[PDB]
């Protein structure tokens, strides 16, 4: 199955989450992103098992996109959800910054928290090809 979970929010990182898809294949990796690979079923399930499948979590951090996982206890939320999932199975994850704020840690809840500890990459819009070298050495 994919080596590479691509995890993003759908108003605001489709275009970034689709970018990234398509360079990392190319440079060999499997990936996983919803619109390719998600097929039939009950895509609670197909989802989960697709994060626990692949070694690398690559997040997806466009302005906001953790917004909605605020106040999301219930764990009602997709990325929330993707999160969780990747933070209790030890993935490598690999956030990538398009023009996110970094919140406090105390406005997500606690489940999500640890997401913040890991080391992001800044994405460049004026050297692309530097951002995927390097989002290619932090992979697995
Ligand atoms: O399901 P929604 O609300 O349409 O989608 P979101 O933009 O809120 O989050 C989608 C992410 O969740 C799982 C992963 F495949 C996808 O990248």
């Amino acid at each position: 199955t994919p080596d590479v979970f691509i995890s993003y929010r759908r108003n605001s990182g489709s275009q970034l989450a689709s970018l990234l898809k398509v360079h990392l294949q190319l440079h060999g990796f499997s990936v996983f992103i919803d619109v390719e690979k998600l097929e039939a079923g009950k895509f609670e399930d197909k989802l989960i098992q697709s994060v626990m499948g692949a070694r690398n979590f690559v997040l997806v951090l466009s302005p906001g996109a953790l917004d909605k996982c605020m106040q999301d206890h219930d764990c009602k939320d997709w990325v929330h959800k993707e999160i969780v999932t990747a933070l209790s199975c030890g993935k490598n994850i690999v956030p990538i910054i398009d023009g996110f704020e970094w919140p406090e840690p105390q406005v997500l809840p606690e489940d999500m928290q640890a997401v913040l500890t890991f080391n992001g990459i800044k994405w460049s819009h004026e050297y692309q090809e530097a951002t995927i070298e390097k989002i290619i050495r932090f992979l697995q």
